[PDB]
């Protein structure tokens, strides 16, 4: 398989593209298998990507829209877009030559936009060839294979399972050491928070060298210098797939790796469609598991929700109490921002509750999974659909997430009756002395 960046341009598009791999069968320990799998979820998802880039420009002779999509069809000759895409700059796309052949093209930029070659007839991009990150991680990846094979590391991997707002990342700054450990998160805008929080005294002591995002220490890995760390920290570990963490762990040559995360909330979400991830390669293996039970964030009630969901009895620091509330709502058609304020954020389940609300003009709209980790005064909670939401139940993490952002207060606005309505009945009554003996 290709080992190199460069060597993705021009490369077939067909010998990037395997037949669902949905069987394929493991061997090693469970962090080998975790680790194989990682890589080849990656195989997958960039397969996936050339395979509809492929289809788009193969399954019809020509293809024209009128309205903007996800991808995007360049018409070579006169360098006009036939299908419109929502996104610019794609790293790379399929381009489909005069002799139509496929090949994978790392596309360069600036004139009056895409360079092209003489023999190209056209090229075609999508949401998924926006960056070239998997290609970049594969190749990586690769490299730390001999025969197929990765190395797993022989440092102590301590989960730190934490309740909402123990405050995970406070901890990370406040245990690790900037001279000689590593702290990766996922998102860019997170690992920046991380230093500008580290940095708040003026000192620089955080950069960008030890307090990285996930996937630029994947793509940019042995660039410069391999660096030993003693520690690794790795702040919402348990939203990376396994494999993922236990590379980590290995690459940062690290002798100890802290992975912080809450068990009880949205963990990786397996998003490469066709492609398995089975519960045993889901579970983190990890040798200690260090528990936080003090949330320093939510009140009262939602504590005495959280002690329903953690064994360790779970305390609060907030002198807030009461803090929840409901009401049922006939449809998004009954609201809008004008006759139907919302407090603070506004947030949905799912995805399509999410769109329906934005499409009422309510504005900064965003799921409970999208915010997980995030931190609000008052929150608005709108459940718009009446048919059944699995992610929607009394155990779910969705559930357990939706109720621990706010500082203040929350309100539910639901079209339906369902458990959350009845979780947040129960608090409303819950004992005034059981609240006050939650505060520490």
């Amino acid at each position: 398989e290709i080992e190199s960046l460069e060597q993705f341009h021009m490369a077939t598009a067909s010998s990037l593209i395997h037949k669902q791999m949905c069987s394929i069968v493991y061997t090693g320990p469970l962090k080998v298998q975790q680790m194989k799998n990682f890589i080849d979820s990656l195989v997958a998802s960039l397969s996936a990507a050339v395979s509809n880039l492929v289809k788009i420009l193969k399954d019809t002779a020509a293809i024209d829209l009128e309205t903007r999509q996800k991808f995007g069809v360049l018409d070579v000759a006169s360098k006009r877009w036939l299908v419109k895409p929502s996104a610019k700059n794609h790293a790379w796309g399929v381009v489909e030559t005069h002799a139509r052949k496929y090949h994978v093209a790392l596309l360069e930029h600036d004139e009056f936009g895409i360079i092209t070659c003489d023999n190209w007839r056209r090229v075609a991009v999508s949401s998924e060839s926006v960056v070239y990150s998997d290609m970049a991680k594969l190749r990586t990846l690769r490299r730390l294979l001999k025969d197929g094979e990765p190395h797993v590391s022989s440092a102590k991997v301590v989960l730190v399972d934490g309740v909402p707002g123990c405050g995970k990342t406070k901890e990370i700054l406040s245990r690790v050491n900037f001279e000689e450990d590593l702290i990766l998160v996922p998102g860019r805008q997170a690992a920046e928070m991380i230093r500008r929080r580290a940095n708040a005294s003026g000192i620089i002591v955080a950069t960008k060298d030890n307090v990285r995002t996930v996937d630029s220490f994947l793509m940019n890995y042995g660039k410069g210098a391999r660096c030993q760390f003693k520690r690794l920290f790795i702040d919402e570990g348990l939203m990376l797939h396994t494999g993922c963490v236990n590379f980590l762990v290995e690459m940062s040559l690290c002798d100890i790796a802290y992975v912080y995360g809450d068990t009880q909330q949205i963990p990786y979400i397996n998003r490469v469609t066709g492609f398995p991830y089975p519960a045993h390669f889901a579970k983190l293996e990890v040798d200690e598991v260090e528990t936080r039970r003090t949330t320093l964030r939510c009140p009262a009630d939602v504590t005495h929700f959280l002690n329903q969901r953690y064994e360790g009895h779970v305390m609060c620091t907030s002198s807030e109490k009461k803090s929840v509330s409901q009401e049922m709502v006939s449809g998004a058609a009954s609201i809008n921002p004008v006759s139907k304020p919302l407090k603070g954020k506004i947030l949905t389940f799912t995805q399509s509750d999410k769109e329906a609300l934005l499409s009422r003009g309510y504005a900064d709209v965003h799921t409970v999974h999208e915010v997980q980790g995030e931190t609000y005064a008052d929150v608005s909670l709108v459940r718009l659909t009446p048919t059944p939401v699995s992610i929607i139940a009394r155990d779910s993490p969705h559930v357990l997430v939706s109720l621990s952002r706010h500082t203040k207060s929350l309100k539910y606005y639901t079209v339906v009756m369902d458990p959350l309505v009845s979780i947040i009945r129960d608090l409303e009554r819950v004992s005034s002395y059981l609240l006050d003996m939650y505060k520490v």
